[PDB]
């Protein structure tokens, strides 16, 4: 039965999650339409993923417009919650996301990818980019100059196109 399947696709990733004063919260995925995204692949058991949070906090200070989304590879839901409570990032719901790794040929954790509003890759290896403080003005210029050609996504669902295509 196709309708059952395709309804799930149209409704794929309808919410992202975050913590706030130790309260699990959610936000409708439509908020992220037309926004630059920072996709952070990480896990609480990954030593340098935890240290990388310091670089991401500096990044967010300087690029508050770019929405950071945690793609989790935690071992347990309990670790996932603890990691979200400590970073206050948005996150995909706790689940298996190896398929996103395969699509983008992600080889190591942590990884950080910068995504344009029309789902193009602005910077593939942004984890390396942001590890010094020296990247800030060139990235302001790159974002300011980027010409966004409109794109229609399958089911008008931006995350389906980004993660499942």
């Amino acid at each position: 039965d196709k309708t059952a399947e395709y309804e799930k696709y149209a409704n794929y990733m309808n919410y992202l999650y975050y913590y706030q004063n130790n309260e699990l919260k959610k936000i409708d995925s439509s908020y992220f339409k037309d926004k630059y995204l920072g996709l952070f692949f990480g896990a609480s058991w990954c030593k340098y993923c935890v240290t990388f949070i310091d670089s991401l906090n500096i990044f967010k200070k300087n690029f508050p417009n770019v929405e950071i989304i945690y793609i989790p590879f935690d071992r347990t839901y309990q670790e996932y919650q603890s990691f979200l409570k400590n970073t206050n990032f948005y996150a995909l719901p706790f689940d298996n996301y190896l398929y996103i790794c395969k699509k983008y040929q992600i080889k190591n954790l942590p990884s950080f990818m910068l995504i344009t509003p029309n789902n193009n890759i602005l910077v593939k290896d942004a984890a390396q980019l942001i590890k010094t403080d020296e990247y800030i003005n060139n990235l302001k210029s790159l974002i300011k100059n980027y010409i966004i050609h409109p794109k229609t996504f399958q089911f008008n669902n931006r995350f389906f196109d980004l993660f499942r295509n």
